[PDB]
């Protein structure tokens, strides 16, 4: 459609913004993308892209509603789901910060609700890290679309050279959540590799039960086939109805 059918509030971070629709006042939330410099080729990428995002429709998976060009400033506006609660890096950043750990009851609808999000990926066949997963206003888990630093989410397999591959990657995820740490930590990525192919780490904090020590645990098992299927995991007894997405 056209960017001024939508009004932009302020800008989250860098661009993104929150704006709002005019003809209903919904609020959303646009990525704005300059393809003034794109090659031609780099453009056609984008534009099937973009094409496979509109595809994806799932509870679990920021919703995206629009595309919009503006030929005259060479942008590109993507509309999407506003989702209130921002990202689970922040979470567990800030959770650092106060030093309080996040409540078993919420690593288990992050737990559920991404392995859903997997589910819906692998059927239709992004990156499974905190920067990645948004929270909206009810108690939901969405995963993005993006999709220097050390890889603390490499896998064993996908270091040397798969759906279980998502699992492990899923494993740290959790294990981070609950820990405010990853399993693994290193100054560099030998060092780094070197740690995970011995498979060992921490047991997450006590506050947290057996159960789910046991379920991330095998997440993080050296090998793939013995880490739990995302049907596998969804029938732990841990997960019930309101661990789920409502509306
Ligand atoms: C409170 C708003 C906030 C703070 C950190 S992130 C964030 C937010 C809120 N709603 C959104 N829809 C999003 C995005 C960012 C871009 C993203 C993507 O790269 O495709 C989808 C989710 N962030
Ligand atoms: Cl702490
Ligand atoms: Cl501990």
């Amino acid at each position: 459609s056209r960017a001024e059918d939508y009004e932009v509030l302020y800008t989250i971070g860098t661009r993104c913004q929150k704006i709002r629709r005019k003809s209903d006042g919904k609020i959303l939330v646009w990525k704005e993308l300059d393809y003034g410099s794109m090659t031609e080729a780099e453009k056609q990428m984008l534009v099937s892209e973009v094409n496979l995002l509109r595809e994806l429709k799932h509870p679990n998976i920021v919703r995206y509603y629009d595309r919009i060009i503006d030929r005259t400033n060479t942008t590109l506006y993507i509309v999407m789901e506003y989702c209130e609660g921002g990202d689970l890096a922040s979470v567990i950043t800030k959770g650092t910060k106060e030093r309080q750990y996040l409540d078993e009851e919420f690593v288990l609808r992050v737990m559920t609700q991404l392995t859903l999000a997997l589910k819906e990926c692998h059927r239709r066949s992004r990156d499974l890290k905190p920067a990645n997963v948004f929270l909206d206003g009810k108690q939901n888990v969405k995963l993005g679309d993006f999709g220097v630093g050390t890889p603390y989410y490499m896998s064993p397999e996908q270091m040397n050279r798969n759906e279980k591959s998502d699992i492990w990657s899923l494993g740290c995820l959790l294990y981070e959540l609950c820990a405010l740490m990853p399993p693994f930590t290193a100054f560099s990525q030998k060092e780094l590799a070197g740690k995970i192919r011995e498979g060992k780490f921490r047991r997450i904090p006590y506050r947290y039960s057996d159960e789910l020590n046991e379920i991330i645990t095998r997440m993080l098992n050296l090998k793939d086939y013995h880490r739990p299927s995302v049907e596998e995991i969804l029938e732990n007894p841990l997960i019930l109805e309101h661990h789920h997405h409502h509306h």
